[PDB]
């Protein structure tokens, strides 16, 4: 007869949302074991036993025969407590319980990517339980247990170490917007038949990444038929090229550079621009000249480039470098992508060009949205949150309140001009913002594929007072069109709509209200 030493489960630290909603929590649950050699000694219990356990009779039977020699196996594990003391009543010799915890996930596939979850060995494996798991992760007690020659349990004899909690963590999500927003790209994306994307609010003044949802999902309560590609907080972790979504950069290195002003206008017939072996082309070939304003408006590639050729790659490197695109969040979570924004000594002028409309470059939807809070903070930037922040945090302007200004004034002209992009026309408020759409990479070759695209569209509102930036992506929609202001923008309305009216903003375009 000796002494055995037994852990005494810790809690797990509590994550909630920036309201105190729970996001992860460790739940008081029983496991039960027992004494194979004690219930040798009591065979006429088993069928009831096997029972309340809902066991075969000869199954549970056979289980008991073949560990007879033992002293320890566990009956089932996490039952509720109520179960437990259920079995634990009807006083079968050899049965015991163990009070432990199993993690739970309230709101399940809805902030599964944010989240992340703990393993078997209750350590954190995905996302914010893997990111923050030292300071989640108690430590476990120890106690002494007397138990004689046949292994039955004598007596408790005492407490060695005390279990000591995890810590309470606060993320920077809204769980309410997290709702919103996880509902609305699901909706998109089965209406669109797309095959995955991403989208993400951000609060432009304090920095704090109040939603993040991707699809596909899945339920972290539930693994049992889970597939890796589910798994990916593509927000974070997948790179793109950010098309046209960057012209409003280009467009402020322009104005920044002091060679250009609103009212040029640039001429852009026929519509392709050739260069060495390389043709830029505009998609929407409708007009001979745009002002500066038009060029974003009807997305003009030739356009934008020609703005390029004249204050170089540098200028517009910088910018797109300064509002963070390919730069380090410094968020750390797990995976997390920096992109990258290419560095030459010699600019050619094709790829000054197509740097300027968004391509040779790769960012993540994370950044694209930070690129887009700084513009519609008077182009002042502030460090990204994923926990809730209580001291507004000390922004760097990385673009004059003048250009910023200005910039957001054509960004609105995007969404409400005639012949702009319609659909991402808040109910209620002025919204500004600007669509993209992409061409995927050839799989299996360098090059793009011819009919397979990524739709974009970034922005931000209430256009007077910018309080929020959403960026919603979406591959390879199927189903009703693939451009990002007929994909993409119909979202950004939807889910800025109901943000907006979430956080109480007061409405800025009454005759368009509710
Ligand atoms: C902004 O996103 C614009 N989109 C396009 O021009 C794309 N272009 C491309 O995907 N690519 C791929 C790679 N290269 C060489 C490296 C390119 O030169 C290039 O342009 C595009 C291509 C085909 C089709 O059918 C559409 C788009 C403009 N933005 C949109 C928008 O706002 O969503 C529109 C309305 C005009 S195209
Ligand atoms: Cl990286
Ligand atoms: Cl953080
Ligand atoms: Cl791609």
């Amino acid at each position: 007869r000796s002494v055995r030493h037994i852990a005494i489960p810790a809690h797990r630290g509590l994550i909630t949302d920036r309201n105190g909603e729970p996001l992860a929590v460790s739940t008081p649950v029983t496991t039960l074991w027992a004494n194979p050699k004690e219930l040798m000694t009591a065979k006429e219990r088993w069928p009831q036993l096997a029972a309340a356990l809902g066991q075969d009779t000869k199954l549970f039977a056979d289980r008991i025969e073949q560990n007879a020699e033992r002293e320890f196996i566990y009956l089932v594990r996490g039952l509720t407590p109520e179960q437990g003391e259920g079995v634990i009543a009807l006083k079968v010799p050899g049965v015991y319980s163990i009070e432990e915890f199993r993690r739970f996930y309230p709101a399940g596939e809805v902030v599964a990517h944010a989240v992340g979850f703990t393993d078997v060995d209750d350590r954190g494996r995905e996302g914010i339980e893997l990111a923050f798991d030292e300071w989640l992760a108690g430590v476990p007690g120890k106690r002494q247990v007397l138990k004689d020659r046949r292994g039955r349990v004598i007596k408790d004899v005492q407490v060695t170490k005390n279990a000591k909690p995890g810590k309470t963590l606060a993320l920077s999500i809204d769980l309410r917007l997290q709702y919103l927003a996880h509902r609305e790209l699901r909706n998109a994306l089965l209406e669109n038949g797309a095959k995955a994307g991403s989208l993400v609010i951000m609060d432009v003044k304090t920095g704090e990444i109040l939603a993040m949802t991707n699809q596909p999902t899945y339920n972290p309560n539930n693994r049992r038929n889970l597939q890796p590609a589910a798994m990916r907080n593509r927000a974070m972790i997948d790179v793109f090229e950010p098309g046209s979504t960057v012209k409003p950069f280009s467009m402020s290195a322009a104005l920044a550079s002091g060679r250009w002003k609103p009212s040029d206008i640039v001429d852009v017939y026929p519509g392709t621009l050739q260069i060495g072996r390389y043709t830029i082309r505009d998609v929407s070939r409708n007009s001979r000249q745009l002002d500066l304003t038009g060029i974003l408006i009807k997305s003009s590639n030739v356009g934008i480039s020609k703005i390029a050729f004249d204050i170089g790659a540098e200028s517009i490197y910088s910018v797109m470098q300064q509002v963070g695109l390919g730069q380090d969040t410094g968020l750390g979570f797990p995976g997390e992508r920096v992109g990258n924004l290419p560095n030459h000594r010699k600019w050619p002028k094709a790829e000054t060009a197509t740097l300027a409309y968004g391509y040779g470059l790769s960012v993540t939807a994370i950044q694209l949205a930070h690129a887009y809070a700084a513009l519609a903070n008077d182009g002042k930037s502030v460090p990204l949150s994923m926990t809730r922040v209580d001291r507004v945090p000390d922004g760097v302007q990385v673009i004059s309140p003048e250009v910023a200004s200005t910039v957001q004034g054509m960004l609105q002209q995007v969404v409400e001009a005639q012949g702009g992009v319609f659909r991402a026309q808040v109910p209620g408020y002025h919204a500004a913002g600007k669509s993209g759409t992409a061409r995927k990479v050839s799989v299996g070759t360098k090059g793009y594929r011819e009919n397979a695209y990524r739709s974009l569209f970034a922005g931000f509102a209430p256009a007077t007072d910018p309080r929020i930036a959403m960026v919603v992506v979406i591959d390879e929609p199927s189903k009703a069109g693939y451009f990002g202001g007929l994909v993409s923008a119909p979202v950004f309305s939807k889910v800025m709509a109901g943000a907006l009216r979430l956080m109480n903003v007061p409405p800025d375009n009454l005759p368009t209200a509710t």
